[PDB]
């Protein structure tokens, strides 16, 4: 009961908020393998933000934010959080989708890292390709 | 009564075919202006197949297609043969999306050309934006 082996994929929009050409921005969060989180953030221009989260680093972040209380609770806030209009992306080489359910409620923070220009590319085919999926799914 | 003017965007999949990489593709169809058709085409890795159909190139394919009748009858039937999974697209900087509503239906062949580098990304981008935004809508 503490696996993503039953997670659907989560998509959504954000808009860049770096403080020194911001455009608008499309993530995708999806299970790799049982155990990790993939984590995809583009506007499909400026290359692609990725990192991978595991049960382990998952948990870690549920006791430095507060929220305390079994597994599903955290993740199912932070799905609910994730596909919410309440996240923003903080710019800063790096960058951190951060994002909340409600206001004044727990933040989530996921740091992110530049892709290389190989994956780049084959990212976002994915984003697309997997969304479309989604999209065409939800007609039948 | 002839004009783009209420026109629904059409998200699609489509997979290559050379005569001669290959990967999987995505097309978006849209009214650019309320008398053009702007179609683009892409597996987000490769480049952007596009084209801009006006009013007048589409009536001039009712003629050759041979499927007779209205206008709003003809646009129907294109409306639902790019939106079936009879899409193919035939490789000779050239393309043919040619599409049939089913088997043994009148043809429709847009041809394409493959886009400038400046452009080409942006393409992905609108039709990724616009295939989130009409996922969203339709999960409403």
């Amino acid at each position: 009961m503490a696996s993503f082996e039953k997670f659907e994929p989560i998509f959504g929009e954000v808009v860049p908020e770096r403080s020194d050409l911001l455009r608008r921005c499309l993530f995708h969060v999806y299970a790799s393998d049982s155990y990790n989180l993939t984590v995809h953030v583009t506007d499909f221009i400026s290359g692609v933000w990725t990192t991978i989260l595991s049960v382990s680093q998952l948990d870690d972040m549920r006791d430095t934010v507060g929220i305390g209380g079994s597994w599903s609770e955290f993740v199912d806030y932070t799905v609910a959080s994730l596909k919410s209009d309440n996240v923003k992306l903080l710019l800063g080489k790096t960058a951190r989708l951060v994002s909340q359910k409600a206001k004044g409620m727990p933040r989530i923070n996921v740091p992110l890292t530049k892709m290389v220009e190989s994956s780049a590319s084959e990212a976002m085919a994915n984003l697309s390709l997997e969304l479309f999926r989604a999209f065409k799914s939800k007609q039948h």
